[PDB]
């Protein structure tokens, strides 16, 4: 019996936040419970979009409901993108009235601030989040999920190298979170120009004081389109399979990777069959085939291998 | 590849509303966009319940944006429980502009009314709703889930036999709805009196049409979310079975059985014993019937009248 209690935007069409966390939870086997941090009717991707947003008194309202009746119990605490301090300072005080009551609630942390699209690395939210995100959000989180540029960002320094990676992720274990993956890097692969480079570390404390660390790479194959939601999607699949393989980081991140990549593959499929020939797909052709890749998302065939470092 | 925009509650913690009707549909393959008309902590059947209401602007905000960028077609509305008239008439005309749109677009409704458990924080559902069903809302229906209360105020007749739901059940057809589906009634079934007695009708304009009748056991405790969990699974099997209400209701009706078996054995077994289950242990176990809900295994037989 496992409760997870994810605070995200919602969409009515589409997959992002929420949307792209719950779905993928409930298959695997846990009991979501879902705070829709706002609702949208599709993601800024789009050229239009309409919706309302909550504040952080409304998200404490919701909580308030929930303590009320005395069913304020977690296993997990999943959040990713929020645009407003309020809102994630907010999170961070139920994050640790719940921890307070349940000492093994695991907090996984998606970082949301931005990347280098290509060679194009700017911000999505204020530069006021920062501050929040590294002395209040990083310091509780157990499990954290940046892409170069938020790791970059929270360590305050700059990655140019296989090897400086490692050396951000050991400075954000010693923030707090015994777990970092990067998801994403503007790292030259090994294996070709054409594979996305990923790594991730998990720290551990042995009896006797002495530490250990394991640290995986992994290269997956680009697909030549932008997707949206991709990092929630990976935050929420992260968390089913570090639960089965909870001292396992390379096959938790093995499964997760490879249904990505089944997930991704069955919908620039569909997206170019829908747009015609030569035509590139749209943003809302490119929406992520969520309930067709049901059975991937349950159990997905392995198609990466991460290397131990 | 089938698109449903249900528009209904949504809650944090526990199913009712879209929370009770989502998952079902994307397990059994259909894309579903869901527009939540509230966001609440838990249902009605608690202590206690916060949250906020979106109004009836805030709801043409939301479709004007998925106009706007021209994603608007659909194959199935589904909507329920609405406490708010103003709310119900502006999903009116949201259908007929999407039936427009598309002509062969199904509408599926459950008309709530009355003293409902629901996830809207409402304690009962405003009497000057009723017009609002009887001549805006069932004349664009294709499917209507309503239960015997709810049937006998859209017709204003009063059920006291199974002839006279029947009766009832003709008169919603020629207001507008091909299929509807008395889902739990007061009659008798002559199979005992512990069996709850579904009716159910359909027309096909060869003009033909199929009666059908139900028994299903009572069990032993109060559910909320089973009427959204119901219309939602009806719309899945009327889907893949587009002639057979038989058959229809036989999947949807089995997976329901399976569904409050699996609930009420386990709400037993986290509360004390001789202790009667609290609200909160009743709520559906929703993501462990998982496989009940994508094939379930027939346990009734729908006879045909
Ligand atoms: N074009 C792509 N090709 C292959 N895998 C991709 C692609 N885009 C995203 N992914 C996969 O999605 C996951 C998250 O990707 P990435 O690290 O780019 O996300 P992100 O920058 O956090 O997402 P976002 O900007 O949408 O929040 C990774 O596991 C990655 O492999
Ligand atoms: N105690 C029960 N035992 C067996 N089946 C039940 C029980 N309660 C509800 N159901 C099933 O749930 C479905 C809807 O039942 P019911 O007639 O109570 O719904 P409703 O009035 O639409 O629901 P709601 O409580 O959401 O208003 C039917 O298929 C019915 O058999
Ligand atoms: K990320
Ligand atoms: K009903
Ligand atoms: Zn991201
Ligand atoms: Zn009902």
């Amino acid at each position: 019996e496992c409760r997870v209690l994810s605070i995200q935007s919602h969409v009515v069409r589409g997959y992002v936040g929420n949307r792209a966390a719950t779905f993928p939870l409930q298959v695997l086997g846990f009991e979501v419970d879902a705070v829709n941090s706002v609702q949208f009717s599709n993601h800024t991707g789009y050229s239009h979009w309409k919706g309302q947003v909550l504040n952080s008194d409304e998200l404490q309202e919701l909580y308030d409901g929930l303590k009320l009746n005395h069913v304020n119990q977690y296993d997990y605490v999943l959040t990713g993108y929020t645009r407003d301090k309020s809102f994630l300072a907010m999170v961070v005080d139920i994050v640790q009235e719940l921890k307070q009551q349940n000492p093994r609630l695991v907090y996984v942390c998606d970082p949301v601030m931005g990347d280098q699209r290509n060679g194009e690395g700017a911000m999505y939210v204020p530069d006021d989040l920062l501050p929040v995100y590294r002395e209040k959000v990083v310091p509780v989180a157990d499990i954290i999920t940046p892409n170069q540029f938020e790791a970059e960002l929270l360590t305050g320094r700059k990655i140019h190298s296989q090897e400086e990676a490692l050396e951000v992720m050991d400075m954000l274990h010693s923030m707090g979170p015994d777990t970092v993956v990067i998801t994403s890097s503007n790292l030259l692969s090994p294996r070709g120009s054409d594979y996305l480079m990923a790594l991730g570390s998990q720290r551990t404390r042995a009896p006797d004081g002495s530490v250990v660390t394991q640290r995986i790479r992994m290269e997956m194959h680009k697909v030549d389109a932008v997707f949206v939601g991709t990092g929630d999607l990976f935050a929420a699949m992260l968390l089913a399979w570090t639960h089965k393989h909870p001292n396992n980081l390379k096959v938790a991140c093995e499964k997760t990777v490879s249904a990505m990549h089944h997930v991704l593959q069955r919908t620039i499929k569909c997206a170019k069959a829908k747009s015609g020939e030569g035509v590139k797909p749209s943003p809302a052709q490119l929406e992520l085939r969520m309930v067709q890749s049901k059975k991937d998302i349950e159990s997905p065939e392995i198609v990466v291998q991460a290397t131990v470092l």
